[PDB]
């Protein structure tokens, strides 16, 4: 068989965006799964939660080539070949704008310091922009062929992306004991997000369908 | 056989204290329960939960008798025959003292609003009485037999009590910004315990073991 040509295709859902991959297999243990990950959700839910409510956006633009390494990818058990290791790199674009809504008089925590929201309630927003022209990325997959022309999967990773640029804002006012003022506080945990060794990766999580022609 | 003479004995353990009873079976459906539930127990942990740590002290008195009707009571099968409702009534005498410590600045809710303690902390203190000549009692049961001369159960139900006596108080300053101060959202939560419906009735949870004989 001819290397170039793929073996099929995917499509997938997950953390960093919708899309899917092209799939090739140079050997039983070793493939190429080149990607896009993009779209734009809205998830403004109405849930109170503790009274908070909470409204996220998220914009993401990623190109990726994983190498795929299956240490079992000769054996004719599904759940055996199926198991790989990803590593490859990636352009990577992702905004996300989370805002934290909390109803007046209700608690809230900023930067482990506890606040309570003042009569005209307080609103937290977020943006973090994570954009690299290209970022490793290290992962895990389980992909069982429910035949040979057909299966699911689940993969989990990170990209080395680095800290993220981030604007954190606040506005309404909030009574505390703590030491810091909800202003301090919100730029506490800004500067931890542009800092912080945490913040250094992007995590990732996704699920698809395989198909093979 | 002769009525009068019990056909076995129960230890337990259980919210309402620790102890047992002796048990009487007129035919396989109906049957009677004497028993005695006391002690008193002190649960002070140091797991913080939020900021917060919980002292609880608890003295039992009870003297109690049911009536246990075994729908399935003729079956062999164990599960069908250890199942039964409990009726009967007790003599009632419980004591609760509940504290909870707050951390300095950390928030806590008392009657539905958000507060958080100042810096030198707050302290919680809540007495709880129930104390009944005579209660009636419903419950339900379930007693499955090991073999012939003992088994394991586990029992859960209610007593009829009417709102317990109850004191509660703190100590401490702390911020907020919702209608009650600490004082009257303490005192709210006294008036509730002492005169809301939900009150009215001790719950029961208990577990233990048949001997037979
Ligand atoms: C068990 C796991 C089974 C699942 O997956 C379906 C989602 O695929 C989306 C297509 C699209 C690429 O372009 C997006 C730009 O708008
Ligand atoms: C990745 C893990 O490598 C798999 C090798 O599996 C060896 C088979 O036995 C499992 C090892 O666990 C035994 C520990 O006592
Ligand atoms: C990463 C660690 C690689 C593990 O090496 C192989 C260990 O093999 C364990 C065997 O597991 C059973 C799989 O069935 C045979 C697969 O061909
Ligand atoms: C996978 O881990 C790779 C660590 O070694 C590197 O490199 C380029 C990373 O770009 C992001 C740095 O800001
Ligand atoms: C069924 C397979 C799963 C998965 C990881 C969680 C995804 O979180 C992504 C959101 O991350 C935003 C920036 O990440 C901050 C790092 O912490
Ligand atoms: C599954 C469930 C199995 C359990 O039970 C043992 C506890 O019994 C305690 C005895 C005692 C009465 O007097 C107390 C006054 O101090
Ligand atoms: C107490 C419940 O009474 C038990 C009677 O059991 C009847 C047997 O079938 C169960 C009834 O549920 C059927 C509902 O469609
Ligand atoms: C309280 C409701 C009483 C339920 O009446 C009897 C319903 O019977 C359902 C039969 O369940 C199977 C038990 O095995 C036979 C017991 O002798
Ligand atoms: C079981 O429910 C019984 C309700 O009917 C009564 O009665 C004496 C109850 O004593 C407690 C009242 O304060
Ligand atoms: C494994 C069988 C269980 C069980 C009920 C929960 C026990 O709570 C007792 C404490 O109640 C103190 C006063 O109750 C207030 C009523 O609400």
């Amino acid at each position: 068989k001819n290397q170039l040509i793929p073996v099929g295709a995917r499509a997938e859902v997950g953390t960093t965006g919708y899309g899917g991959a092209l799939l090739w297999q140079a050997n039983p243990y070793v493939g190429l799964a080149l990607g896009y990950n993009g779209g734009d959700i809205s998830w403004s839910d109405d849930v109170k939660v503790n009274g908070s409510t909470y409204d996220l956006d998220m914009d993401n633009n990623n190109v990726y080539l994983n190498a795929e390494i299956r240490p079992w990818g000769a054996s004719t058990n599904r759940w055996a070949q199926g198991l790989y290791v990803a590593a490859g790199a990636a352009y990577l674009d992702n905004d996300y704008d989370l805002t934290r809504n909390v109803d007046a008089t209700r608690s809230f925590r900023v930067n482990n310091q506890d606040f309570i929201a003042g009569a005209d309630g307080v609103k937290i927003n977020g943006q973090m922009s994570y954009k690299n022209d290209i970022a490793p990325y290290l992962g895990f997959g389980f992909a069982p062929k429910i035949n040979k022309n057909w299966g699911v999967f689940g993969e989990v990773g990170a990209y080395y992306t680095g800290n993220p640029t981030v604007k954190l804002v606040s506005s309404g006012s909030a009574v505390t004991t703590g030491d810091q003022s909800l202003e301090e506080a919100v730029n506490a945990e800004a500067r931890k997000i542009a800092n912080d060794d945490k913040y250094k990766w992007l995590p990732v999580g996704k699920v698809g369908v395989n198909f093979f022609w």
